[PDB]
Parts: C-alpha cells; sequence; structure tokens
C-alpha cells in the first residue's frame, strides 16, 4: 500500500493584493516542487478535505462534517467552475463504511463548492477533471464546532477505509493558516445578513460577490496596515502546530478546546482542522515520514502561508 | 430530579381510513389516559424526538440527526400549523454541550416539520404552544443511517444535559412500530422525483400533497387486502422490542444492524429509533419505571399501533 | 510444517454460455498455473470446502457444516461422478477432534455432491481418485445462515487439528464470488417446489435437471442483457473481500452480518464464506504469504471470477 | 417473567414388564402431583428436549442438535400419532436468534418423533394438541456427542431469547436416568443394520418394530436377572447429578467428558443431556428453586426412574 | 466533627446603585436567614476565600494561590478596615502542610485586602475581629489563570488539613456569579494603566480609587441601560453552576476551560472558582447536604445575585 | 530536535577571597573548556534557573516558581547589570502551556535579579544580551520550600514545552552545591532585618549591600578557619547527588524531605533544586548523555565547587 500527503494553504487573494514579487516567486517555485513530486507519485484517487465560506451550506441545515457525492465548483474568486469526477458507487461505499465506523456524517448529492476546492486542485494537478475526487467538507465557521478529537476520528475512519482498496492514494489539506478575513457573524447579522446566511446565499448575485470580495481586499490591506486591527498573526503558534504534526504527536491536540484556540490564534483558525484530518488518514496507512516542510508570514495577504508534504514509507 | 416519559405511534391516517369504531374508542381512551397523567405531571420542558417525510430536509443536504433552534410546522395531512415556542438560548446551550460530549449533531435555525411533530403535541398538550419544546429530527428513511449506538449515545447525551436544568422534564418518542407506507426510493426515483428528493420538496404543491395522500391511503387500503403486498406486520418482533424496554435492557440493541431490522420488521421499521433514544435519555436520571404498556396491530392503518409511558422513581 | 491453500470460483456455465475466447484463454492459463504450482507441491491430503445447490442436503434436516465421512460426487452439469477416496478412520478423528474443540458440525455416511465439489478436483488434481480427500460443505443457501465468526472458528479447528498429521497439506476454497443464479426459495416456494425442497430432491428427474439447468442459463443470459434485472456485480466489495483476505485482517470480518452482505452484494454471495474456512485454517500453521491473485468480472457468466492461492513460509 | 420446570423419565416399557404394583401405583401418583402443579401453572409456551431412537435422524444426517419447525408423531410403542402445535413463526425466529447467538443448530421442517417426544405431553399434559410446542432434538445415541460445556450454552440461548416473550413458559426435560437397553451400534452394524441406521429406518415395517420392542423387553428381563449383563445402574452417580442440578451448580459439570460419563454410568446415559439444558434455560429467568425431587431404581425397567421439577420465585 | 460552608455573591454597590426597595429586602432577609444559621453553628475558625481587584497584587509578582500569613482591610467602597485576627502559628502549618501535599503556594506576611474580604465577614460575623481567619487569596482576574482542576485539589487540601484539628469549621465563598464590571486590562493599559497594574497600585490615591468607583458605577448603569453594551448575564449557565455543585458533581466542572468559561459567561466569572474552592474544602469532612439555595438576577448590580449553603450531616 | 544542559556552581567571591592561584586556574580552564563546548553548540535559547538572594522578591509575596517576562539585573557584587532579551510573547505562551500543564506557577514583568542571574550568562556567552533568554526563578532560602518531586514536574513541563519549538536550546543551572553563606533569619530577624525581608529590600542603600558583602566575606574566612564554625561541608553527598543525575535517575531523589536535605547537608544546599530542574528539561528531548563531570572542595570559597554538562544523542 502506498500513499502521498499534502496540505498547503489557499489563497483567494491570487492577483488582487500582492506581496514583493520574489517572495511570490519563491512561493510559486514550492507549489511547482510539490505538484512535481505528486505527478512522480501518480496517484489514483483524491481524498480532499476543505472549508467553505457560506456558498452551499447554509442555516438552513449546517452540519459539521459532510460528504459529497455529487459536486460542482461554481467559479468564485475567477477559479474555476464545472462539475467534479466523483466515483458515484465508491462514494456510497464510503459513507457507508464511514457512519458504521461510529462517525455521524451527513451527505449530499448536489453540493457547491468554491475556490476553497478549486485551488488546490488546479494548482497540484492542472484541472478539475483529472483524477477522480471524494470531496469532504468540514465546518470551520459557524458555531458551535467539532473538536479536534471528533476530526482526527473522522481522518481515521476514511483512511482504515480507503486502505483496502488497492490503490494509490493522495490526501489533500486546504485550510490556510492563522487569519482572519472579514466574515460576517450570524449573532450580530441584519436582516438582510441573517437572511443570507439562512439558505438564500446559494443564489447571491454577481453584485455581492464582488461586494464580499472588496470587503476582503479592504479588510486585507488594513491588515497590511496594522495587525492589531484584526487579531494580528502568531507565528509560534503556526510553527508549534506544523512542529506538533511532523512528530506525529496528533493525540497531544485533544487538549486544545474549540475557544482556546480562537483566542490564542484568532476564529478564522479552524480551517487547520482539515490538516488534522488529513494527518490522522495516512496514519492508518503504516509508517511514514515527512518532507518539504515550509512556512511564512505574509502581511499582504492576511494568512501566514504554509505547506507541508508527507509519504508512506512502503 | 424529575423526567417523565412517552412514546406513541403517530396515525397520519385518521378520518381517512378507519378500523371498527370500538377500536378506535379504545385508542382514544388511552390517548386520554396518558394525556391525563402527563397533566398530572405538569411538566416545564418537552424534548421531542420525531422523524420526517421529505418535508424539510432533502438530498441537498442529509444529516443523520438535527436539532432545531427554530421550527415551523406545514400543517400537513390537516395537522396543526405554525411556529413553536422553543427557547433559543436554552437550544443553542445544548447544542454546544452535546456536540462537545461527542456527538455530531447538525443545528438548523429554520426547521420545517410536518406530523410527525405536530400529532404528538396536539393529542398531548392539547397545541402547540403549550410547552417551550426542544425539537429533534432522526433520519429514519435515507441509507445510510444512524445505528442504535449512536441513537442510544444522543439520548444520553440529552439526558445528562438537561438533568441539571433543575427542571421538570418530558421526554416524547413519536416513531410508529412496524409498518410500511408507500414511500419513494431515490436509487429508482425518475427525474423529478429525484429533483423532488434533491430539495425541491420543500415548496411541494398541494396537488402533489394530495396525490401522496391518495398514494398512502391506496396503500393501506392494499394492505388490508393483504399483508403480502408489502411487508407483513410482525407483532413479534415488535413485542420483543416492547419488552426489551421495559426491562431496561437497551444494551442488547446495539447487536442489530440495520439492514437486520429492515429485513426482519421491514424498512420503514427505523422510525423507532426515536423510541431508543428517548429511553437513553430517561436513564441519566436515576432509576425509574414503566406503566401503560400497550399494544394492538391494525389492519386498516399499516402501522401496529404502540404506546408505552414511564415515570422516574425521585 | 508445510501448508498451500487455493481459493477458486466454480463456473457451472462451462461450454453453455461463453464470453469473448481470449478471456476464456486467459482463465484457462490462470487456472493451468495454479495447477502446476500446486503439483510442484505435491500434496498428501486434501481439505475441500465447498457448497451446494440442493442435491443432497434437503429441508429435512439443513445442518451449517457438515463433514462427509462417505461422499459420491452424481455427476451434475456434465461433471465427473464417482465415489471419493476418503480415509474413513482419519475423517472420525477429525470430526471427534473438531467437535470437542467446541464446533457443532453434523457428520453423514451416504453424501451426494455436484459440480460444487467436482471442478475443483478436476481443474486441480486431474481427477477425483488422485489424494486423500475430506468434503466439508458449507451451508450458504437456506436462511439461517451461519456468521463470519463461526466459519472462523470451524476453519481454525480444522486448521490445528490438521498440524499435527505430520503431513503437506493443500486446502480448496470453491465458492464464487458475487453473483446470483436464479434459485428457488422456500418461502414463496409453491407445493411441488417446496415438496422438493423438503428432501424429494435427491432424486430429481433427469427432466427436472435439465430444466433447472435451462433456467440457469437463460437467467444468465438476461443478467449479460441487463445487471439491473438480478442484483449488479459489485467489483468494489470483491476488491475489498480479496484484499482483506490478503493482509491476513479475517478479523474485521466478523462485524458484517449476514444480511449486511445480502443487501450489499446479493444473496447469493453467501458462498464466499468457504474461503473465510479456508484462510483461517492455514492461519494455524504458522507465518505465510499469498500469490497468484487474479480477478476478473464477467458478464456472461452470472459470476465474478477471482482466484487466489497462499503458501506457508516454513 | 415467569417459568416452571419439570424434568422425568421416560419409561418405554410401561404395561410390557411391569414391577410390583405397589411401585407403580407410587410412580402414578408422582406424576400426578406433577401434573398439578403445572396445570395450577397454566403454561402458555412449552419448550421440549427430547432424545431420539434411530426414527427420524439417521446416518444420512446426524446433527448435535435440532429444532423441529414442523414435526410429527409416529406413535411407537403404542404412543399417541399426529401432528404437534407448532408456533411457526415463532419457531423461525427462536432458530434465528439462537443461531446468531453463536450456537450451531440445524432445523427441520417435517421431523418424525417417538415416544420419546409423547409420552411426557400426554402424561404432562393430557394431549398434543395442549399447548404451542417447540421440539428440540439432542444427541445422545450415535458418537460423536455434544459435550455438557454446549448442551449449557445452547440452554442458555434459548433461555435468553424466550425471556423476551412475556409469556409464561414451561421447560421439559425427557431424558432417563442411568440405563441401558439393547441399542444397535453401527461400528459392529451388519450390512442390513448399517443401511438401516443410515436413513432407511425411517420406513421401518411393523415387523421390524415389533422385533425391536422385542429385543428391547428381553434385555430389560435379562437385565432383572443380573445387572452384570448389561452395566449395572449407579444410583450414586444418579443421586450425584441430581443434587448437583438442584443446587444450581452445573458449571461444575463441564469437567467431564462423553466417555467419562460412559464409563461410570454406561453409554446410553448421555439421554440426560437433555436435562441439563432446561436447567440452563430456566437459570435466564432470574433466581428459582426447585422441589418435588424424587428417584428410585427399578430392576424391571433398566432404568433408575428419576423426575424433578423447579419454579421461579418472581 | 463538623463543618458549614456558606458562599455568597458580594455587592461592591451596596447604597450606589439600588434595584427596587423590595427586591433589596429580600436579599436582606436571605443575609440575616444564613447569619442566624451560622450563629446558631457557632464556628470555632473561618477559612475564606476571596478574590482580589487590584489592590495588594500586582504585575510586580501575581500568584495562582496565596495565603495571608498577615492580613490588613484596606476599608475601600466604605467597607470596613483594619487587622484581622489570624492564627500565626496555625497559618504557618497550614501552609506547610499544603505545600507539601502537592500544591504550589505562595504566602504573604502582609497582605492587602478590600471589600472582597471585608462585606462577608461583616455581613456574616458583624465585623473583622469575631472569630480565627485563614485569608486565602484565589486570582481571577489576571491571565493565565488557574483551572478548575487545580482549584478542587487546593480546597481537597486544606480541607483534610483543617479536618484534623478537632475544632468546629466554617468555610466561605466569596466571588459573584456571572457578572462583568469594567476591570483594566493590561494587554491595553497604557503607560500610566501598566505602572498602576505593576505594582504602584499599592498606594492609589483618593482620588484615584473615587474615579474607579465612578466607573464601576457608570458601566452598571450603562448595564442596566442594555446587557449587551457588554457581557449578557447568563441565567442558563448559572443555574446549572449552582445545581452542579449541589448534587455533588464538581468532578465535571474538570471538562470546562479557562476561556470556555470566558467565552460563555464572560471573563469576570472566573471568580466563581472560590465557590469551588469551598465545596472541595468540605468533602474532606465526610458526607454532607445543602440548603438555603438562593438566586436572581438584577440588571441594576452587574452581578446575578446568589447564595448557596451546607453543612455536614454528623 | 538537539538540546544541550549546563550545571555550574556560582561564585559571589570573586576576587574576595582566594584560594592557591593554581586552583582558580583550574576553574578558570573548566570553565572555558565548557563555554567553547557551548559555542560549539550554537544556541538559539536560553532557559536560565538561578536562586534569589533577597533581591527582588521579599515576604511581601514569596512565590515557590516565577517567571519573569521582564527582568533586569541589578549589578551587585560587581556583576553586570542592565537589561535581559527576553522574547515577551515566547515567555507568555511559556506561561500559559507550563501553567495548563498543572503547575501553579507565578509571573513577574519586572523582575529584579542578582549575581546568581549574571556570572552565568557572563562567564558561558561572554554578555548578557547575546541569546534571548527565559529567567525562571526558583525559591531555595525561605521556608516553606518546594519538594523535588514538584521541581522535577516544572522541569519536565518546561522541557516538553520547549521541545516544540524546533529550535536549539541550551538550559543552565546556576546552583551552587552544599554551602553556607551567612544568610538572615526571619523567624529571629528583629524588626529591622523583618522590614527589609518583607518588602522594603528592594532599595537597598549601597551601605547595607557592602555591609552584606562584608558579612559573607567574613563568614567565609571563619568558615577557612573552620568547617564546624558553621555546616562543614559533605563531599559524600554531593559525590552521591552528582552520580545520581549522571546516571539519570532523579526518580530517586524524591523520597528525601526537604529538611532532610537540611540536616544533611546544610540549609543552604537547597539551591541544588535549579540542577534537578535542569535535567528534568533535558529529559523531555529523547536520550542524552553527559560529560565534563568536575567537583572540588574549596574551603576558601564556603561553597563546593562542582560543574557538569549534557548533551542530546540525535
Amino acid at each position: 500500500m502506498h500513499a502521498y500527503l499534502h496540505c498547503l494553504s489557499h489563497s483567494p487573494l491570487v492577483g488582487y493584493v500582492d506581496p514583493a514579487q520574489e517572495v511570490l516567486d519563491e512561493v510559486n517555485g514550492v507549489i511547482a516542487s510539490a505538484r512535481e513530486r505528486i505527478a512522480a507519485f501518480s496517484p489514483e484517487l483524491v481524498v480532499l478535505f476543505a472549508p467553505d465560506h457560506y456558498n452551499g451550506f447554509f442555516y438552513d441545515v449546517m452540519p459539521p462534517f459532510c460528504l459529497g457525492v455529487g459536486a460542482t465548483a461554481i467559479g468564485d474568486f475567477g477559479s474555476a467552475a464545472g462539475e467534479l469526477p466523483v466515483p458515484v458507487e465508491l462514494a456510497e461505499a464510503c459513507a457507508h463504511a464511514v457512519m458504521k465506523s461510529g462517525i455521524d456524517l451527513a451527505v449530499s448529492y448536489c453540493m457547491q463548492v468554491d475556490h476553497g476546492f478549486a485551488q488546490p486542485l488546479e494548482f497540484l494537478l492542472g484541472g478539475l477533471d483529472k483524477v477522480p475526487v471524494l470531496p469532504v467538507f468540514i465546518n470551520g465557521v459557524a458555531t458551535p464546532l467539532p473538536g479536534f478529537q471528533r476530526t482526527r476520528m473522522l481522518g481515521e475512519a476514511i483512511g482504515r477505509f480507503t486502505s483496502t482498496l488497492n490503490k494509490r492514494v493522495l490526501f489533500l489539506g486546504s485550510g490556510g493558516l492563522s487569519h482572519q478575513p472579514p466574515v460576517p457573524e450570524l449573532a450580530k447579522a441584519d436582516a438582510h445578513m441573517r437572511d443570507r446566511l439562512l439558505g438564500s446565499g446559494k443564489d447571491l448575485p454577481a453584485s455581492e460577490r464582488e461586494l464580499r470580495q472588496q470587503r476582503v481586499i479592504s479588510a486585507a490591506e488594513k491588515f497590511v496596515e496594522d495587525q492589531r486591527t484584526l487579531h494580528p498573526l502568531n507565528p509560534i503558534w503556526d510553527n508549534q502546530f506544523m512542529t506538533l504534526l511532523e512528530q506525529g504527536r496528533i493525540q497531544e491536540l485533544d487538549a486544545v478546546s474549540n475557544e482556546e484556540l480562537s483566542a490564542i490564534a484568532g476564529k478564522s483558525t479552524h480551517e487547520i482542522k482539515t490538516w488534522v484530518a488529513a494527518f490522522a488518514a495516512i496514519s492508518a496507512f503504516g509508517n511514514w515520514r515527512s518532507e518539504g516542510r515550509y512556512y511564512r508570514p505574509i502581511p499582504e495577504w492576511i494568512a501566514g502561508f504554509g505547506s507541508l508534504s508527507a509519504r508512506t514509507e512502503n
């Protein structure tokens, strides 16, 4: 059995607000190197964990985990749009096995996904339709939120299921590190914002999407001006987190509460739960080891960019 | 601490197809007696487990468990319609505590409910708005389905949470016993039926609702003609199940697989999972004992009608 | 101690309905290669697990496991007919030891067997009378059925018994993978079909045998036309099953219920229980390893053909 | 829950060879007293363990345990003949549950039974058709034989299953104590005797039945002449066995091997395994206590007559 | 051995901002009743847990727990001022034993205390110098903060130590329930505010004290105007907490993180840790039971007033 | 991960009272060799455990452990004076993690330190500002005192925290071995000495500092005259202690009570607790080994000079 893992922050701000071009070159070089490593691995199946940003899931129903038997990228932020090559029958078998294993997993047959699902596929495989995909959505914005413990459990379940497919599997994690975009809050939402959150946000007009993009860009530029306008980045905790992952010590993450993490690093950090899931999955394939570790704070994009890869040693 | 529990089959066929009027009188007498016992108990908070019949939850997102912070009865089958008195803040606290306890529970702020939520409230409390409610939906129709183990876990979580509210609590279970209405299947669904299941079933026209009601009535009359046209009722398993509940031996239900139960009693039986949840909850209040046990097969209504109650011994 | 194991689907449809001749050549090549490997091993004793198809066991008495002290092939489907070289005294000792070990095993002194016992012997050893045999029948058609747990237990018992014979042992598994021939059902059987199932099926006239063969052939051709006329094949589950066997993880099969498997793959799949027994047996000889894995779905023969071998590493 | 148990030796020699008439009166008085106690209990369901004497089960297939979904008494020795009121659906559910529990239990839809099943019903209920019955056959003549351990396990399984029927249950044990009738042996059987044992013994002519009856009568009279012509009775072991049962210490019977018992008391003693099963069953109903203990050796009938009863203390 | 426990919110706003006078009367009645119960108990030693409000402990050194061998009330808010009758030698022995038991406890020989230590003594004993005292300070304002686990451990240590003094002991808890006064924050503190926090706050001029009092009064009046200007009160969590204490289930409080509590109820809630300590202490005296439970939210005083008492049953 | 450890006695008497100059040369050679080894290691972060001598901590508050977020050396005994390069944010994260781990740790933002913190930095790194520092103060003079058990626990907590910083870490221990300077005692302190101990000792005039220095020098010369004027040195226990450390057997130090050690070696020995902490820390980095062991009693300086180093084996 063989397995390859890669986790990568996603940049909604690509071509909108940009840092010194040299840094951009370094980032692109890292991306290309990872892409080449994967192409060398030549995967057959792609498992993709990713969060959403109020595009398909809304407060009409908000599950902690969802699995997309049918998915479609809506092409936000100029990202790719269209359907995704999901192996329906395999997906249904996976859902059945996971839920039997003791995880409470919603399913969906027409899922709407955004750049959070698009960018990793484009950057790492050069298109949406290259390889069969198993999109898995993890809530990371709307409280209450799943804890680290359950996320690890979910990762292990999917890992043990896929370990018996006799294929070469690639796991992706698409959550950025500590950062804070200007995300609306339901508690302080007005009537219209509440209505958008409740389920009318599937059909946002292009004007509203552009307005939200401008909000994100302006907040990012303000964060460039000062890190205290929002939660300043925490390089210390980022390095802590990645190092904990590398040493294979995810057990120790159970001790952290959700709002512990919210207080330390800011509420948008919960995206990183995707990473945890990914790593848990690979631990079901026997021993392994990491590589390609890279990190860099970026004032221009609120995010602290990071990337990591791991590979099973057969 | 004090707690009262009651489980009762729901009859969508009330006034459409009817048995010998004497049986109807006996049923109504049982209902009235239970109602009087509850009124004697004088509850302060009502926790209500119930299934759906493709009215608010559709294959756009289908969670195994959902909790309704905001709910509204749509008045199907001539049942009551309108909003429900949900204690918002209490509901949010409950959701937080449950999910922290290790259960993966979706939430919703605008839930659509049908007779499955209406009839028990009307019959046992004389109206929707009498007491604060905590509506909890459990999937029982669309595979994959939660197992008995997880349902018991959910019940225990809610039970331990509510045990510390220092109130008098009433638990309701609204799932009928073994039966089979003519429920559409997504696997064999046509394009239009699939579209209705995917999420367009929230806005079914009155013509479609009447057509579905006529389908149910006709299938019920056919089942009256013969029990082999569909799955014949299994009185043996019904009595087995109730007796297992009475003796407080729900642990032994873990050994049963979902499609074990489907094969033995027919796929519609999964509704009874609500009952399990209810009983698990009351076990968190200390010792207790049952009463009011009653059961009777009914050819006219596909269901095998049943009812049960239990009470904590302080 | 030395042991060799081989499992192979049996094709009642050989020369009746046939696929593209190239596929036939590939199949025969695989068979010949396995035969040569066995001939290299040069066994002294053959333990043979196989199912029946209503030929000697009938509802007069239907045991879950039976051991044939005396056996005779009746030459169905043009397969070989005649007696089998059973080492009587060794067989009786085996039965005694197995039953002492805690398995409830019927015995028989005049067993009637069909192609399910003939084809593997002919194809792998070139005749019925080449080597001493221990025929063991496992029920796989008439409910209730033994579970995976007990089948594994039986395999282990026979394995530990034979491990002390100081011989070179060959284990055979003769159950096909997921498929569905047109098997009669006692529940829906008419008076005559019920009478045939009850015990009068030992003396089926050649006309009835030919009629049943024609039923099988016609149903196979219909299944060629469409896989939904009956249960479509499940390549996913087949590969799952074989991979689980190869990694030596049969323990995880205990979690599957009989009608779990029936729902996933179709009721005829229960034949594969033979395979499980075989593998369990070899695990009693110390460490081992697999080889020769091969699989291919075949529309023409309802079966999904498969084959596997394993060998102890002394 | 309520349960009553009774075990009683069966006398094939009633009216053929008789002891002093006073002893006969005492025996009949004991029988009548037990009958009255049962009639006071007023059972709803009867579970009946009994052995056979080469009348329906023959070496074509010989299971250790069998359960009769359909049964018929053939009226041997002038005993009653006709069908038995078996609750088919309940029987099938019982078989399913037992086999799931981990016991390997054959089933049969047309079972032939003899006086061993008739006499207890006539003597204790006054007819075959008074109450629903669950006939369970236990092998006690043809080696290899089930051990005490497995018999206890079977009893417990049936007990826990029936405990949830919410009925009043009566358990019967119909095996005599230590004795030895002239039973043919397959090992020393001639060609004709072997053929009769193999399966042609279902249709024994009345001449052969009368010959076998005369053999039994003559051997009984010889045993009257001397207890050393066959195995002499062992009153010590009989009292040992009953006392062990009364104190609820059946666990200690596991240490006894089958041929330990054969050597101590004679090979026909294995019938008493029925008793063990019965007692195990009642232990699943909570605490209980015994009564009516009675024993007496009888030279005239080879058997050492015994009888015992027990009752749950609610 | 005998022990009495009482916990009571402290009101810095007494006579500054006042609610409806009837509520004031009810509060005073509760206080008087508790006082009478204590006077009936007639204690010999008083253990007093209380927080501070930047009056003696400052960021020059900020311990999690401190024990005052010598203490002095500075008479803030018009509360009493002067020394406290501390049994020096007993105090030193207590410190030694506690630290030996495994708790890391600072000590101080000249401690400055404020109304948080004064009001309970005046209200419950009618003066500072009535009974010997053991003042114990618990940090509840300056992060990082001790968790519930360690606080319980501290309580148990003191409890077991005092249990062997052969005296009648009274435990006091002086932390208010959920509320939020306008407390300065070091992170956002200016140069002067930081200097005051660092240790120059021991000698605050009367002008600064009056300014801080006016800040508290104005913030309280604003909170009267709206509960969202600061964190609104959480009656649900208050009742949760008290009920958990009453049932003797403080173990379950370990699962709560500090900033869990901060998020749910507001950062000032940490005062209630005193209560936990108190209860833990009494658990070292054998069984006990509660009484006098009382609670009431008050808009006028930001606090949600509460009071509770418990007593050992000898 | 990589870690280097070094422990070294501190000599307040440098240039005041001196031994034979050859011994001085040997000491300086050892110091230089250790310095070169460290410079080869090239550390990035320095964790420094050290005691105080009544310079910043006084009986106003005396914690067992304190962590200095902000520190300043006051230049006693002619040692260096000025600020220290403390990585504020890293320090706060460390404090949070340690206290969460279950250690009760005070914090301070303006800490005053003396030669006990200065000399090791100057001698081993050539200045105060070379590397980031984490000053940690351990009480070793004022009873009650922390035990060995808790000190080891503290060391382990800091070790596991720093192990995930992905840096190269240097641990320092700055406590001398068995000795006794003329330290004032609070119990026998007069009014003025008590006032100095209570907190007025932060602002000791240069005259008082010179007087205390002269007291130390005179007591040292008297100890040169005779070792019985104070507690004579215990070379046996010193070698015992170092050997126990080298073999990695610090667990066995838990059995020693504080005043056990006080009786054996004299009350000033408690300084060595720093060493214990250091070693515990390094044990969190995996295996390691010691070197550079050196010891020598010195009559002239009351101390028994010692030095030790250890290094992780990657």
